[PDB]
């Protein structure tokens, strides 16, 4: 009964958060009731709802002058609200391409007004993070848009750039919480939970608050969720929930030095068993572009492809097929992916190379 | 441990066994050893629930083969602005019918995207009723006639609904969806978040006529089409797909208990004995609806002034009952009684508010 979860999307929880949602599914805080039969306008649930506030707060060190948003519509409404909210007329758009996901964020916004590339790496098929000294910015730019961690391609920001013409913003869907950050680096950050924080369902959004409105729908302003902490109209409050449950996990093992030691390592085993495979297994990213969260690679020819994926799920191993724009393979280790699942990736892939 | 009543508003009362099965499973769902959570929605665990949900909603409904069933985020409160985005052209007016906050709220968005209108209104008394289809006043160019089936702060429901054949008759159903048959033919799109009668917050149903919004509107966010969530059958982004698989856990329950045909049947004996307590109270319990447009999922009442209502309201919290207290926009009572209170919960507050009634 071996199962090595590595889904893209959604993902691995932890052991320990899934559990006690089990455990109290039936009857949460001695109210004799599920969290998901409690009213969200309710002690009992606004206890939960400004609980997994906290824990991002403390976890990822959010300063007083953010607030913490939890939305529904997913990362890929993110696209469209972040344009209606700040794209006013007269500005720019400005996009950083580093991937299929940059794509499907530029598209939105030039529905709704001027837009612009800084910098892409898409010539040579993403395989890099462009370096920021290339970055064309404008005075009129509305935001400077990112994607932290290029979660088809297997890249990943190192770092990130110092931007003070305008408001740094970043889809960071595939490695919120994944390690430290500089939260005071963006004007806005946000991510579909259900890869590094919890199920599907809920959106965080980090926005700095004086940051971010005539004529935009009611349920598309930042401004309506912020004024009304994220309980303008029903959220998702089991997402929350599980959200919650799997950010004290992550407090307890350490925090977010903690996980990214734990990431690093994951990330560690895959890598070298690639680059110590004499051209057996072929990485996409450049070296220095690296996700520790998506690690993409390619064997020789297809078949091979083909034949080390189909032994792959024979064993247990759900995930690695490559997307479809791209095929090859896809190692997927958000957060609550176990070490011993990539130990486990790593010893197929060496017997599937002496094997062949 | 003591008893526990739970007349929550939204979200609302689970039936058990849809609870029980999700938590026997959690862990392990369908063999996997997986999480239904943790399941990508492209794999055929996920989308068997995903395929089930819809077909179950499309037998208890008997929805025809010309609609699609959506599955959507952002709640009803996402609907209010996405059905004028989609639909509300230049030249065209949303007709809206109030009948209480929620049907404001959805005419409210309306007016930021086009022409509006009121075909009628029974705000002047504070929504005691639903008005005569007699009084709707209907225009040529609308582009859809928008109702609200229950009105969920106020405790109305229409009886039956309109024939419409000018424009497209629109529902926010979100409090009484699938507590009844329907005749889904009467309507272009029906829309309902699931937390009131049909599961767990996080997930809109939206039924629609997929010839009237299956083509792209020009100038509106891929998200924001009905067109983009037809073509990819709710899987464009990722769905929520906890969310989702308790929905089919609850429809799963409607069907095991008869449909509903026999859903109706409990809905009415439960409101019976809430409206039969109110009725042979002499006043001392003054329901707001009018009687023939009382409503079976929102049973709104008041004592005879604030000082009883708040002691009335403050012994029922001491006695295990949740969320009896009305709309913060409207003060007074609110059992809410979906399809999944069950019917010892009404006998319990008839008992509570006999003898608060008696000893007052
Ligand atoms: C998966 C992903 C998205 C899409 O998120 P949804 O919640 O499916 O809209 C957007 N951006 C990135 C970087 C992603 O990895
Ligand atoms: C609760 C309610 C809504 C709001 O639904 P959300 O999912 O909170 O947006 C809309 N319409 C009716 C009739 C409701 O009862
Ligand atoms: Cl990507
Ligand atoms: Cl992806
Ligand atoms: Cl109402
Ligand atoms: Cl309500
Ligand atoms: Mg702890
Ligand atoms: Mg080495
Ligand atoms: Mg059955
Ligand atoms: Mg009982």
């Amino acid at each position: 009964k071996q199962v090595f979860n590595f889904n893209a999307g959604p993902s691995a929880l932890p052991k320990p958060a899934l559990e006690r949602a089990q455990k109290e599914l039936l009857n949460f805080n001695d109210t004799q009731m599920s969290v998901m039969e409690l009213s969200h306008r309710s002690q009992s649930y606004e206890e939960v709802h400004e609980q997994a506030q906290n824990l991002l707060r403390e976890l990822l060190q959010i300063p007083n002058d953010y607030q913490i948003l939890f939305l529904q519509g997913g990362a890929s409404l993110q696209f469209t609200m972040l344009p209606m909210n700040l794209l006013t007329k007269g500005t720019i758009g400005n996009y950083v391409l580093t991937g299929s996901w940059s794509e499907k964020a530029l598209k939105e916004a030039k529905l709704l007004g001027e837009t612009h590339i800084a910098a892409s790496t898409k010539a040579n098929s993403y395989q890099s993070i462009p370096d920021f000294s290339e970055f064309q910015l404008n005075e009129n730019d509305a935001y400077l848009h990112i994607t932290s961690n290029n979660t088809i391609y297997g890249t990943q920001y190192q770092n990130f750039p110092e931007i003070n013409h305008a408001p740094l913003i970043a889809d960071m869907s595939s490695d919120i919480l994944s390690r430290p950050l500089k939260v005071n680096q963006f004007g806005m950050i946000y991510a579909g939970a259900q890869k590094n924080l919890g199920p599907s369902g809920v959106t965080v959004v980090i926005v700095k608050k004086d940051l971010l409105v005539e004529q935009v729908p009611t349920m598309l302003q930042y401004a309506t969720h912020i004024k009304s902490d994220s309980l303008y109209n029903t959220p998702p409050t089991f997402s929350i929930y599980m959200l919650r449950n799997v950010l004290d996990w992550i407090k307890d093992l350490g925090g977010a030095e903690a996980i990214a030691k734990q990431n690093e390592e994951k990330a560690k085993i895959i890598y070298d068993t690639i680059d110590e495979s004499n051209g057996f297994y072929v990485g996409h990213a450049e070296k220095g572009s690296r996700s520790l969260m998506n690690v993409t690679f390619n064997l020789r020819n297809e078949e091979l492809n083909q034949q080390f994926l189909a032994k792959a799920k024979e064993q247990g191993f759900v995930g690695l097929n490559g997307h479809r724009s791209v095929g090859g393979c896809r190692a997927s280790i958000y957060n609550a992916v176990p070490i011993d699942a990539c130990i486990a990736l790593r010893e197929l892939m060496i017997q599937f190379k002496e094997n062949a």
